[PDB]
């Protein structure tokens, strides 16, 4: 998952649309509204059935508060798109 | 913008992009219910005129939007890629 010569820039971009919980490209984001962070719809669904509590932050959060952030969907397809337009 | 060889890289750009002023994001703010996102001041601005997002016309109001703090982020750190790589 790296960049052509010259690109290393591209890493923080990258980082930030990565799951905390899987380190993977966010698949079906969800926001947590109450902390503003982020997390795999599955990855989160599985944390809260265990603790109910955001699992970077820790303020209380229960499944009915997920929202979808779907722009995040949008930037991981288009960045994976990008970087494999120009690995080309 | 960016140099030819990263020319994709607009694809980025236009998803950072406030759909109410046509700059990149300050101050993000999600509607959770259909997850469209605006500057803060943009979409408060609108609302005060037209209870509704701009996008898709749900009804939406000030007590409903919710910051998304990783736009602000993303818009930082392509910025500062954008900055550094003009003569890529
Ligand atoms: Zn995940
Ligand atoms: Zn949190
Ligand atoms: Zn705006
Ligand atoms: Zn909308």
């Amino acid at each position: 998952s790296r960049w052509p010569p010259g690109l290393a820039v591209m890493k923080t971009i990258d980082d930030l649309l990565r799951c905390g919980i899987c380190f993977e490209y966010f698949n079906i984001a969800m926001i947590i509204p109450q902390c503003s962070h982020n997390y795999c719809s599955l990855c989160i669904r599985k944390f809260l059935s265990y603790k109910t509590q955001c699992p970077t932050c820790c303020v209380t959060v229960t499944e009915p508060d997920l929202k979808n952030n779907r722009i995040l969907d949008e930037l991981v397809k288009s960045l994976n798109f990008a970087r494999n337009h120009l690995l080309q």
